[PDB]
């Protein structure tokens, strides 16, 4: 009648992105019924078999079936009995009826000729010939125990007065008989129901204990089935079956379209012949919409419960056939593996209990739009206690759509959120309750929830990024190289759905100040739910290393720049005179992977791991192979040509470049001997070749051997010394500078005797030690 609908979404505190939806409903009537008076007719088997003492009572005694139902209706000392139940409401009135058949028909006639009686005229298998008895009453196999009455006391007395017929039952005998003529009871019920209030709820409750062994004829005389003379053999001839089905059908045709409900209880049903089944069929044929059920009871307790069930279906607590439904918006989803804890809670006067599986079921359809429909279907018959709170509770989490939205990666459209605020996302697309009030699926109203709740997703992430600049040897060594002025960094978001990764998702630029080695900056509003990586510039002179120092779910990136090492070649000039000299130094460079190197590095270019440095005064006698790969192996050697005149020693000539190295080529100019020929007594001449022998012993006292560079007339020439003797030809006023002679060697100059042809030969510095540049002169006088 009256219903209260409320729905909210409550944040589960200290669980990120988890909420609880609560959809409650509360029933309210006010009084007893919404002025829907009941007209209830009880039809009771009063057959002989219904006095069978074979029923276990609540108190542990076996009593008779009559005795049992005498208690189930009236009530064991004001115990809640069917009578009381129904007539609790003063608008409600009830009629009671008892049925039991008498044998109006004969089996087989015999002939008593004042002597003997043997079978004369058979009737039992009627080929349309049965004869009955005389004076038998038609329509006499049932009586109204109680006409329409709202007087519970009178009814309790009437039940108390219910009793089974006495003697073997012939149609002559008055009152009901001891047979089962179910047709009889229903006939009378139909009559009573015709006098029922035609704006009440007409309900009939049938009760039987065995199969119907009797059928009324068209005239109302009772035909008994003599095939069932043995109670242990329920067997019937064809024509009897026909009449029974027809009678049942006819009764149903008149009753069912007037009834609002029909209920049958087969107490202690024994006969394999099942005819309450047949009744249900015909009833449904003539009214498929009415509640139509058959119960099975074997003891007094089972009878009470089954009776009560009917008094709970016609006489309501409240509302039934209940179903609570929520369609979730795109912005929420259910926890996997039924972790949402779908539960319906009942509020009993403050206190509360969880409805069981037998009270409520849960369903998960995916809807036509493409959203999820949570459906809380209650047991069809479950009635909501008047003024109790039945609340559906379950957990949901933010969808990716929501997580995207709060980061600002998805656009709120129309009615996705309250006032297009991402902190006010709507959790439901729509939600509803369906219920019925009355008997069966009659009223079936659907109210849509008025409330549209809102929630805020978890704060998007702040993904931090640090940039460390390290010098050659590591952190806290000064950087000597040009840094850029800043580096632009870009957060990359790996695409879940396919291949197209977002390489410009967010962006930040980090200032690079010299003399500050650590600087952090942040990417703000990053969406939860994704893996992320970092793009960072390749800075010249440095190596890069990007690493996520955090988690996947909470990234934090660091980028380390470490300056590459470089090799410097210095040349030192011992015996320095000329400053405007150049020297070439070779450097073989084998990179890590033990593979040769290729690239350019300062002003020095590297091919297959070779490189050549030309050093001179204006270059500060230095050359630098800058920012070579870490751990590059190097090996130095001065070029052959440049080792002329000089003894060349070396420092750091080979190693690995893990720090900045300096290799140093020192050069010691070696002594030189110069010999000059001067002539006296002549002026200019062709006869001028004078042959002059030089003897040199090393410092080791050892005769010199091999070739040395001698310049004559600005023309480098090889001079061969053999056993410390060489010879030269000099012209008037010519010199020869023999270069590269060993330090501390000793020399002698003399003139070949044939070349001294009538010449006074004089000498200056004729012998000497070569501790530096020495010079000799030979003079001639003709
Ligand atoms: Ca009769
Ligand atoms: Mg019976």
């Amino acid at each position: 009648p009256q219903t209260t609908l409320h729905k909210t979404i409550t944040p589960i505190s200290g669980q990120d992105d988890k909420y609880e939806l609560s959809l409650d409903i509360t029933s309210k009537l006010g009084t007893e019924t919404q002025t829907d008076p009941l007209d209830v007719v009880l039809v009771a088997d009063l057959s002989g078999s219904m006095q069978n003492q074979d029923v276990q009572s609540f108190d542990g005694r076996t009593i008779s079936r009559i005795d049992a139902l005498k208690n189930t209706l009236r009530g064991t000392n004001g115990r809640k009995g069917l009578i009381d139940t129904i007539l609790s409401n003063s608008n409600n009135r009830l009629s009671m009826v008892g049925f039991g058949g008498k044998i109006d028909n004969k089996k087989v006639d015999q002939y008593w000729d004042g002597n003997k009686w043997r079978l004369f005229r058979p009737y039992w298998p009627y080929e349309r010939m049965t004869k009955y008895y005389d004076g038998v009453s038609p329509w006499d196999d049932a009586n109204t125990i109680l006409g329409w009455s709202n007087n519970a006391r009178a009814a309790k007395t009437a039940v108390y007065n219910m009793s089974i017929a006495g003697g073997n039952s012939i149609g002559t005998e008055s009152g009901i008989g001891t047979g089962t003529n179910i047709g009889a009871g229903l006939t009378l019920a139909n009559q009573l129901m015709g006098s029922a209030r035609s704006n009440a709820k007409k309900v009939v409750i049938l009760l039987s204990d065995g199969f119907a062994n009797m059928v009324y004829d068209a005239n109302g005389y009772t035909i008994y089935n003599y095939n069932n003379e043995d109670p242990n053999i329920e067997t019937a001839p064809q024509w009897f079956w026909d009449r029974l089905n027809n009678n049942l059908n006819s009764l149903s045709y008149s009753l069912a379209p007037t009834l609002d409900g029909f209920y049958s209880i087969k107490f202690r049903y024994s006969n394999n012949v099942d005819s309450i089944t047949s009744l249900q069929y015909y009833m449904r044929q003539h009214n498929a919409s009415i509640p139509n059920e058959i119960f099975s009871a074997n003891d007094e307790d089972q009878l009470r419960d089954s009776f009560k069930d009917i008094t709970d279906k016609i006489l309501p607590l409240g509302i039934h056939h209940v179903s609570i439904k929520d369609v979730l918006s795109k912005y929420v989803q259910l926890l996997p593996n039924g972790s949402s804890e779908f539960r319906v809670v009942k509020e009993k006067d403050g206190s509360s209990e969880i409805l069981t599986e037998n009270q409520v079921t849960f369903d998960t359809k995916t809807t036509s739009e493409g959203l999820v429909e949570v459906t809380a279907k209650f047991s069809p018959n479950y009635s909501l206690e008047d003024g109790a709170r039945y609340v559906l509770k379950f957990t949901v989490t933010s969808s990716q759509e929501a997580l995207d939205a709060i980061a600002g990666d998805k656009k709120l459209e129309a009615g996705d959120a309250e006032g297009s605020d991402v902190n006010k996302l709507y959790s439901n697309k729509g939600a509803s309750v369906t219920y019925s009030y009355g008997i069966g699926n009659s009223q079936t109203k659907t109210k849509e929830y008025s409330d549209n709740p809102t929630f805020k997703p978890s704060d998007p992430l702040t993904v931090p990024v640090e940039v460390e600049w390290q010098g050659v040897t590591g952190a806290r060594t000064v950087i000597t190289a040009d840094q850029p002025s800043n580096v632009e960094l870009k957060l990359v978001q790996k695409n879940k759905n396919g291949g197209s990764d977002n390489q410009d998702y967010r962006k930040t630029n980090v200032n690079v100040s010299k003399n500050v080695s650590n600087e952090t900056r942040n990417f703000e509003k990053v969406a939860k739910g994704y893996q992320y990586d970092l793009i960072a510039p390749d800075v010249p002179a440095f190596t890069k290393e990007i690493k996520n120092v955090g988690t996947e779910s909470n990234p934090s990136f660091k980028v380390i720049y470490k300056q590459l090492p470089s090799l410097t070649i210095k040349k030192v000039l011992e015996a320095e005179n000329n400053l405007n000299k150049e020297f070439r130094i070779k450097v073989k460079l084998t990179s890590p992977d033990s593979k040769p190197l290729n690239g350019t590095f300062g002003e020095i270019t590297v091919v297959n791991g070779e490189a050549e440095i030309r050093v001179e005064k204006r270059k500060r006698w230095r050359g630098i192979l800058s920012y070579l790969p870490r751990g590059t192996h190097y090996k130095v050697e001065e070029e052959a040509a440049s080792t002329n005149g000089y003894h060349v020693t070396y420092e750091n000539q080979e190693g690995d470049l893990n720090k900045d190295e300096t290799s140093t080529v020192t050069n010691h100019k070696l002594p030189s001997l110069s010999v000059t020929k001067k002539v006296t007594g002549v002026f200019a001449n062709l006869l001028k070749s004078f042959k002059i022998t030089i003897n040199i012993r090393d410092a080791q006292n050892s005769p010199l051997n091999g070739t040395y560079t001698a310049t004559v007339n600005n023309k480098r020439t090889p001079l061969q010394f053999t056993n410390g003797r060489a010879s030269i030809d000099l012209n008037k006023d010519q010199t020869i500078k023999i270069d590269g002679l060993p330090l501390d060697s000793h020399y002698t100059v003399e003139e070949e005797t044939n070349s001294s042809r009538g010449y006074q030969v004089s000498y200056e510095n004729q012998e000497g030690k070569l501790d530096g540049d020495k010079s000799a002169t030979v003079t001639n006088n003709k």
